[PDB]
């Protein structure tokens, strides 16, 4: 009645814990037949952007929720299904199922002119209803529509074999045998090469740009338990690249020496890719690092250094588009596709309308997401309020102009966030 929130993955989940613990009522509205989020879709065969050995690379402890610690038995890295479980056993224990409509879609989501907002979803029987709410929060996850290189090497549509996203992958198993590209050096990237390194006859790594590297733990420390060691952070910005580039190099050296491009920049800037094992599988001849695919010649991918393989199969991991499709004017951004959210959560200009998990912080998302909900749950009963919108428009102006300081234009830079300096507002 007073919030409908949009997903049941861990954004949503945190939303609904923090709305019931204000006594806010509330219903959620999750797609998929069970809550979760990404981490339940492998599991369930389910297209999405995970795969069947996905695991978290951030510390259990510092990924459960505050008040809700995953089961001790856990490992550091749980299992995709061990994460599902642990979140359905989240919202069974904070009571939250019954405010939870499973199959059940948002497809519009329009702001009555009294204040209000209308919304309208489609449920199992295909059916639509509408309804009014005081207040909408967001919290579909960013992983929304796949994001395929513009344009297609030339030649794709005479492609002997299967071009397909990360999205379409599940299991390698599903390539026991074949000859099969991975495009990309992203955390899906490396994880469903190391993944067909164990099934598919031949896996190829075809990279354009270099990513960093870095394995998820050095001095067997989590890399996102060394970034909240008081000793890290007592450190300077350029002490700590140092610290980090003479770790990296002790442990697994140089990338360039694994047949990888190496990075223009150092390590933080830009984007860094978490593995144990894409470097092992490389030096064990199970993944073959290739240049950029500069054309597919029937059944062989060709690429810009003139080699040539064929291939069934093309698995393009270069990420996913952040849309909103039930929201008719978008996520507030900028003409640059910057989002414009005051304080990552709230677009200035519609009242009752928030952000949950549409941050990328270094680390786990978690706390994030339950600082945002206790904060919106705050604002949506009134123990909170806004400033006027012009006042939030300076924040997100000085947000966004320190964004291009840290990380110049990229691309999905407008909703990384420090994790440290922003929980503290909180
Ligand atoms: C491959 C991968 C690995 C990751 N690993 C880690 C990790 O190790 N550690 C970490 O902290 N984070 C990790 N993340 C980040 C991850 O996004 C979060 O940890 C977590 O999934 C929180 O997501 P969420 O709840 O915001 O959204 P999601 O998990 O995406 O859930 C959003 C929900 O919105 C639902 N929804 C309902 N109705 C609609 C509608 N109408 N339109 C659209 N969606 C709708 C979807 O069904 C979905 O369940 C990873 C992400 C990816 C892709
Ligand atoms: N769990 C984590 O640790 C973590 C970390 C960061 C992000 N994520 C999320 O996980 C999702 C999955 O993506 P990913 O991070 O695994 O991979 P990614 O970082 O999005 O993929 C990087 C690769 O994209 C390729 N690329 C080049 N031009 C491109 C273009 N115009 N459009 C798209 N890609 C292009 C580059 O080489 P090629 O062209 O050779 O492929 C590059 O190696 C992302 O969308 C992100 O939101 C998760
Ligand atoms: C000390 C050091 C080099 C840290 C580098 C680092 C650590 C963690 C992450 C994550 C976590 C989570 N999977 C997320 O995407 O929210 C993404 N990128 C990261 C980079």
């Amino acid at each position: 009645m007073r919030v409908c929130v949009i997903g049941a993955g861990l954004s949503g989940l945190a939303v609904g814990h923090a709305l019931k613990e204000r006594g806010i009522s509330f219903v959620c509205l999750e797609k998929a037949p069970d809550v979760g989020g990404i981490w339940r879709q492998p599991g369930a065969g389910e297209r999405g952007p995970g795969y069947r050995t996905l695991h978290l690379n951030t510390a259990k402890q510092l990924t459960g929720y505050a008040d809700f610690p995953m089961p001790d038995a856990y490992p550091l890295y749980p299992r995709h299904s061990q994460v599902a479980a642990y979140l359905r056993s989240f919202a069974e224990w904070a009571g939250l199922l019954d405010h939870v409509e499973l199959r059940t879609e948002v497809v519009s989501v329009r702001q009555d002119a009294d204040g209000p907002w209308t919304v309208v979803s489609r449920g199992a029987d295909g059916a639509q209803v509408s309804r009014r709410f005081e207040q909408v929060v967001v919290a579909s996850g960013h992983h929304n529509e796949p994001a395929l290189p513009d344009p297609l090497p030339a030649g794709a549509d005479s492609f002997a074999g299967t071009i397909l996203h990360s999205l379409d992958y599940r299991d390698g198993g599903d390539f026991a045998g074949r000859r099969v590209v991975v495009v990309g050096l992203g955390a899906s990237a490396v994880d469903i090469a190391a993944d067909l390194s164990r099934h598919a006859e031949r896996t190829l790594l075809s990279v354009r740009r270099g990513l960093h590297i870095v394995p998820k733990q050095l001095f067997g420390m989590s890399v996102d338990e060394i970034a909240e060691a008081p000793w890290w952070n007592e450190m300077s910005f350029d002490e700590r690249r140092r610290w980090v580039e003479q770790a990296l190099l002790v442990a697994r050296g140089r990338l360039s020496d694994y047949g990888l491009p190496e990075p223009d920049h150092p390590v933080f800037s830009s984007a860094t890719t978490l593995s144990d094992e894409i470097l092992s599988r490389i030096r064990h001849g199970a993944v073959t690092p290739k240049p950029a695919i500069a054309s597919f010649d029937g059944d062989r991918v060709v690429f810009t250094d003139g080699t040539s393989e064929p291939a069934d199969a093309v698995v393009y991991c270069t990420g996913f588009h952040m849309t909103f499709p039930f929201l008719p004017a978008g996520c507030p951004m900028s003409a640059d596709g910057s989002v414009e959210l005051y304080r990552r959560v709230v677009p200035a200009d519609r009242p009752g309308l928030y952000f949950v998990g549409l941050v990328a912080p270094v680390g786990a998302i978690t706390r994030l997401v339950e600082a945002q909900a206790e904060w919106v749950a705050r604002l949506v009963d009134g123990a909170a309020v806004l400033p006027a919108a012009d006042q939030m428009r300076e924040e997100i102006g000085t947000y966004l102009t320190g964004i291009v300081q840290r990380y110049g234009r990229t691309e999905g830079a407008s909703i990384q966030v420090d994790v440290g300096p922003y929980l503290a507002e909180f």
